[PDB]
């Protein structure tokens, strides 16, 4: 599986253990990501900081 990067361009594929992909976005834009990567775990969502997980290609 690959994540897209920062910049919707580049990508990079999921690490020994990372199939997953993730995204962690602020309160401060929800409708806007802070950092992007991949995880092999789908992590929790906070209140400040929302992660969402996906197991699709450059979903993230």
């Amino acid at each position: 599986l690959k994540c897209n990067k920062l910049i919707p361009l580049a990508y990079k594929t999921c690490p020994a253990g990372k199939n997953l992909c993730y995204k962690m976005f602020m309160v401060s834009n929800k409708t806007v990501p802070v950092k992007r990567g991949c995880i092999d775990a789908c992590p929790k969502n906070s209140l400040l900081v929302k992660y969402v997980c996906c197991n699709t290609d450059r979903c993230n």
